[PDB]
């Protein structure tokens, strides 16, 4: 009872986000959305014209626990960060305290402090480039929304939430070995997410006994995924055929452990990077 | 509602394979104990003079659900192997069926299938001695007792087992990085044993459809911990004061764990080594 | 014979970048220094004044091969990317062709095509705060300067190199494992490094036939070791202290082994991280 | 100019040893070959009619150096080692002082002290057999001529060796990432090997300043490697095909880093496991 979680990240049905925010609704958790402007207000429209009621449908006729949907860019930290123009675009304009600090402002507010957050969200400008012709405004773009946002809203979370915490965020291993496709300084933004989060876990777990992991996540055919051009049918094609185990990844497959992560029951578990990929990372030559 | 747990490796409540029993029981898991037969009398004693009812005790009005406890030598595969040294032995002449293949049958014989397996014990005759002097046949007694004893647990029990069964072992991180009063070879059977997990998983996996996993454990005062050359105690002492979460690891710490790994809920993780150590691992310098 | 060597990150003789020239040298290599303008004009007056003589000297009075030294700024690609201030600042005003695409060139039209590369830089900005103090500008400037260059040299120089040819950067464990006081996105910095190695060694082996590795190396106390404040002294105590092999580590210890990767013995490697540490890496826990 | 290297682990020109005998060869290091009994004769015969002349060819006029050539079986430490079933062997019973002290003896009551050895051995019963239903005694079998005898090779040549001398063994992948063909626990005593590598790095280094390291290979069509189950024509099939460096590994590539690596040049370098693979190891998805 009490327990609170912020997912930053969820633009839709077809992600992670909604597939951990499912079964963390199993364990009667609430929740709060947050949700990139661009597609802030399609998303509302889907929610209000009932768009999501077959998918927000748990156990048995047991609906999912929205406590409240939250515009949020994680491209900026407060709201001095807002540059001029995104402040006046047409998706912009009619929104506010959707800054990393606003949002952590705004939610203590309303509710008190957290003891769940998920940091579900990356960005690349130039992911359909390899790392070779990726230019340094691509790099620092993908490096900028896919792994600083972790540090930032760890930075002014940690303000809002109860020791004894717990943060997660999701990684992809094409950042230890290589997967041609993955560009744009994607897999340069992952192996740096994976490192901050052993060295956030050391600042965190002695300063606010709070926890941090990450989880290796394998494909998934979410909006995002398609985004790179496909490379996506043929991760999915791939894992089915040479994993240990041969099954459908479910995006609720990495939402019951992300509820384990975030659950008291992982107390001794920090600045780890959990696979949940039916074990294709142990995999050397396939069959 | 049916599962059963066979835990290989109890000689008192001090050590991991209680805290996974202790877990495993808050789920309603029937719990199976394996037990070395030279201590199996003088914990039948025990047990039966009531010096564990304290240990048994979980949540409010509920006890540990043990179905049986059963003599177990991981050192023997079937009758066939039994010396007469030991069929002569003062301690073994007493029981009967404790090779791996007559446990197996045991069980399945008086219980029927089980989806739970949980390898809890090593051994190592010149633990003491640095790697440099440990003989050939020390060597080898490590690797037979602590690391092949699990492909031979896994070789028998997967057919009393059902589909979708899980399996997990422990491990230490010294299989990865020097720690030097672990000798005797441990340090060797720890690295086979975290690397027979994943070939252990491609095997299961595609066979069976079966899961196995190893967690590597932080240190905890056991009984086995106290013949190494104290040591235990400067491990503990230097894990409570450098590890990212000041905080004392308990056995059911390692035993919540192990319950999520040998639960549907993590369905999609198998062959991994997951880290259940406040975090220690990820340091490199202490502060 | 015709063995040239451009090293991007040299500004005396106390750090990396010299002990690998000195031993480059041995060799015959010809050498091309690549100097950041704050520091070129000094390291000139030094060099004329032949401060620098005593340092030069290698094997029995045989001097360095210092082919070309050239003013050399990592942060800019090409002309084009030059911003006003920087480009009419004291240090900058009175210099040419210092981007990394105009230095390529410049060595290109000077010598025709070379055959090794060493990135021998890092910088940040923030280094003095921790992960979770750094900001976002800071972060990035980190990720700019101390990784993307090593793309971006690569980018714009294998236009310039020989088939079969080697690259080389240089990394820091902390990347894997926690080093408190190694801080403004350093560790992200050098985990992005090591990561991008590997997907520049699939880029650059199968189009070039291109090799590329980075060397994690111990500490040494160079002029950029003490701007982290001290940290460093702290370091190469406990190094000398902890590590295996209780030696000094000296600056051409890593330079015999760039000169190995660089050279065609080390032909069947690439994409690798190794370490030169006298083996303290494999440590856990001290004595 | 006075460097002695015992290779132990040749029974012809096609496998690592002998590529490594070359390169260092190259050197002018005097060679001294340990020869599995069993084979010992045939080779010598082949010796003697010529069949390998070129094969020791080097450079221009420059032929191999090969200091001698003696029985060696890693099956046994010492004399009393040795049983009936072999003492009484045909094979064996021509032959004398070839356990693993004997030979240190003999070479040092012949030859001195040496500064560099060579663990190039590996031998699995059962091998052809999956790990799941390999027997205790094959796994152990294989552990003890592939594992241990690392460890026994060290004990007893350290007293033969001078103050910084170089040990180097060779290890596969598949210890780290499964390998389906891979079986009889020869993942395991590679697993092992990695892992013994760092500990006895430690006390080496600590006891004697001697280093050891151990090389991660790439496929070759050895002699052995054919006893695998075809499975070494896949594997280089796949290396050639997918490796970010599409060139054929040779023996003596190996050959060259192995040279490296016992000499002084790597100082700075123990416990380390170096991939000489043509970059394989860091792919994950085949393109
Ligand atoms: N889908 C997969 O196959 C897969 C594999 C490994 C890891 N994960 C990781 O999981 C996370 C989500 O992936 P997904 O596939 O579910 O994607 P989605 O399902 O595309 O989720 C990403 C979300 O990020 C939001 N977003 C983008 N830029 C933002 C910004 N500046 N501020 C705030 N929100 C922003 C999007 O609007 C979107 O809702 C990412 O970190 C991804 O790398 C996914
Ligand atoms: N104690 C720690 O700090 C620690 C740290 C990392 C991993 N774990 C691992 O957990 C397991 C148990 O450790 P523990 O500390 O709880 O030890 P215990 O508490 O000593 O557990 C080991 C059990 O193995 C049993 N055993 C020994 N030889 C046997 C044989 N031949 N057949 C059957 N059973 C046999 C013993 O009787 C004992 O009950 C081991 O694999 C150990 O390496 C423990
Ligand atoms: N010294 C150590 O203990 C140590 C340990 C691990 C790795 N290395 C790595 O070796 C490299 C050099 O380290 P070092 O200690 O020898 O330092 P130095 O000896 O400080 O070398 C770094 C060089 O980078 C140059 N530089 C900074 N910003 C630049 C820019 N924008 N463009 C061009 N040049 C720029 C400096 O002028 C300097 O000559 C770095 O990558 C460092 O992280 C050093
Ligand atoms: N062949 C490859 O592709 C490959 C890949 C990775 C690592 N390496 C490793 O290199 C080493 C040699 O491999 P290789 O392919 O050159 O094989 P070979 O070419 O088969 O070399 C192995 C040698 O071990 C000797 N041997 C076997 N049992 C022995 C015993 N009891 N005592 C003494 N000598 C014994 C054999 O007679 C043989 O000369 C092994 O450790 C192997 O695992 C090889
Ligand atoms: O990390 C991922 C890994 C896979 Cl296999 C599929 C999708 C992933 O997620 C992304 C990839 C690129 C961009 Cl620009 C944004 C996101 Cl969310
Ligand atoms: O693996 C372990 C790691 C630690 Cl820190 C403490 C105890 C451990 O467990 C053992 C060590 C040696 C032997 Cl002979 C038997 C066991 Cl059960
Ligand atoms: O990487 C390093 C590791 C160590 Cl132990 C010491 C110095 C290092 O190098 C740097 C650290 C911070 C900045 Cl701003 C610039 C450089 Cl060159
Ligand atoms: O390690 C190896 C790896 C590969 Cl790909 C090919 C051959 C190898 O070497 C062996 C394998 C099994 C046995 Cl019984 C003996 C040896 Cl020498």
């Amino acid at each position: 009872n009490e327990d609170i979680c912020f997912i930053a990240g969820i633009g839709d049905t077809n992600g992670y986000g909604w597939g951990i925010a499912k079964e963390l609704s199993k364990r009667n958790v609430k929740i709060i959305f947050g949700i990139w402007p661009p597609v802030y207000n399609i998303f509302m429209k889907n929610y209000k014209n009932g768009k999501f009621d077959n998918d927000m449908i748990i156990d048995k006729d047991k609906k999912m626990n929205i406590l409240d949907m939250l515009p949020f860019d994680a491209s900026f930290d407060t709201a001095n960060d807002i540059d001029e123009e995104t402040k006046n675009n047409k998706r912009y304009n009619m929104l506010q305290n959707y800054t990393i600090e606003d949002v952590a402002n705004l939610i203590h507010q309303k509710y008190g402090k957290i003891n769940m957050l998920v940091h579900s969200l990356a960005n690349a400008k130039e992911v359909q480039k390899d790392l070779l012709n990726t230019s340094r405004k691509g790099y620092l773009d993908a490096l900028s929304k896919s792994s600083y946002s972790l540090i930032s809203l760890c930075k002014y979370f940690v303000n809002i939430m109860k020791p004894q915490s717990s943060i997660i965020s999701l990684t992809y291993h094409a950042s230890q070995k290589v997967v041609p496709g993955y560009g744009g300084g994607m897999s340069s933004a992952k192996a740096a997410l994976e490192s901050d989060t052993r060295v956030l876990a050391y600042h965190l777990g002695r300063n606010y006994n709070i926890r941090i992991n990450t989880i290796s996540a394998g494909p998934l055919k979410s909006r995002a995924a398609t985004a790179i051009n496909t490379f996506i049918d043929y991760a999915i094609e791939y894992s089915e055929k040479y994993a240990p185990l041969r099954q459908k990844l479910l995006s609720t497959d990495i939402g019951s452990v992300a509820s384990f992560l975030l659950s008291r029951e992982s107390r001794a578990i920090t600045g780890q990077t959990i696979y949940v990929d039916n074990g294709l990372n142990i995999m050397f030559l396939p069959d």
